[PDB]
């Protein structure tokens, strides 16, 4: 019945019934393709508890997103480095971007989000009223129209992919209300149960925490989709442990005020409450 | 068992926890948000059986979506007029549409398929070497690197929403590879549980079946992913009898000769083996 009973019932099966599969740098997996899980965001927020999830960087991420940046060094000075790497010198040149500045990771989320189809340049370049925001057209379409069916925010660029420092694996998602409630499905292409899943899902469920907010609704549930998901091979020791840990109850979420605009949210407007996980 | 109690069931989860919500021209559903079924590929073919599909039809649109076509006349000449309506002179008005020729349904799946981000003009136009052609990019992907965990094919482009008779059901699409078999997923945002999805199944299996076909593997999985999966009030009594049929063991697909390129797939080239479905069942 607890939500986290999901995520480590996932991780279980991808043990016994996952084959192996190598990455890009051909190191080595245990995969299984196509999950689906449900997490409930209804007086709740599903921040895992059996290992613990980096929540300052969930919340800065999706602020970074939201503002449509491209400069990992703009989530950095945030004290978030999970995209450094990504933006390093070395990295992009190995891809053929000697051209960019350092922290330019070309047109990803954020730009997608907000800009969707216009022309990619720099990372200072000024997109002002260029592409389509698809954030906003997210928001306004349920507030006006929520039974629709066509409520879909999409990072997947094919014309872009090539600019990009990293393809994205949040591909797209879908947001849906019924009784008065905010649902949204996210379709992640590619998922490292070990790392990254837990992280993504406090990411969007965050999402449908403030969009609920600023349209008057409230949380429904948050429904995971994975394409590949799997867990490194030096990863199988540390999460048979973390497998026989009992979640606790999940924190709740709270905001802090009224905020009227998805562009109006900051830090501060956030509090997680009696998030109690594990330890390391 | 038999993967098609999946969808029997999911139609069964609808009908007792599905709530009512309406559709864009108010006429009520049952509606879940969220499912997913997997359906086996391994020596059999995902073609249902509790009430029988428009086979004809599944494949007939799949090639004209390879070839790229936006015509729903090229469609209707081979007795195949799903698409008719979504191209007619009215319903492309009533969309603000006046000045397109009757059977152009604008940038839709065949375009985005091999044309994605390609300026569109009209059905007529020549796209050739425009845009990006993500159904080869797919096949020369699984080809080269099969571990690659980004064989995406997406109909969904935000930019030419606005030019659409109808923004994609089927919104992306992801290709796996792992053991010599290929899988399909299917991000599919709005799901007719009764009239849609069981020809939304053959769809992408037989899609899946091509590309394993033209690159050497065998077919997988598909998995089917629905966004709002919801019954029409008026399918609830039709689908509570297809629910106490049991289902027949599902037929077989042979491609019946060595085909090269996806394009070059034609009608003759396929046979459905075994295929014993109960009754029609009008909806």
């Amino acid at each position: 019945r607890h939500g986290e009973l999901q995520y480590l019932r996932q991780v279980e099966h991808i043990l016994r019934c996952g084959f192996k599969k190598e990455d890009r740098t051909g190191t080595g997996t245990l995969s299984v393709f196509g999950m689906q899980a449900r997490y409930s965001l209804r007086d709740e927020f599903p921040l895992l508890t059996t290992k613990r999830v980096f929540w300052k960087g969930v919340l800065e991420e999706l602020l970074w997103f939201i503002k449509g940046s491209t400069n990992a060094k703009e989530l950095s000075s945030k004290g978030v480095r999970i995209w450094d790497a990504n933006g390093s010198r070395d990295f992009l040149d190995s891809l053929g971007f000697s051209a960019r500045q350092e922290g330019d990771l070309g047109p990803v989320y954020g730009f997608q989000w907000r800009h969707f189809g216009a022309e990619y340049k720099d990372m200072d370049s000024d997109y002002s009223g260029q592409g389509v925001d698809q954030l906003q057209k997210v928001i306004d379409t349920i507030k006006t129209n929520p039974d629709d069916r066509r409520i879909i925010m999409c990072a997947w660029n094919p014309k872009d992919l090539p600019l990009m420092a990293l393809p994205p694996c949040h591909a797209l998602c879908q947001f849906y209300v019924v009784n008065g409630e905010l649902s949204c499905q996210l379709y992640q292409r590619s998922g490292d149960m070990g790392l990254g899943v837990p992280f993504n899902i406090a990411s969007y469920a965050l999402l449908t925490y403030m969009i609920a907010h600023i349209t008057g609704l409230q949380p429904g549930d948050f429904v995971h989709t994975l394409g590949d998901a799997h867990i490194y091979l030096n990863h199988i020791e540390p999460l048979k442990i973390q497998l026989q840990r009992e979640p606790r109850p999940f924190p709740k979420l709270k905001i802090l005020r009224k905020v009227e605009t998805i562009d109006d949210f900051k830090v501060e407007d956030f509090q997680i409450e009696g998030y109690n996980p594990h330890p390391t």
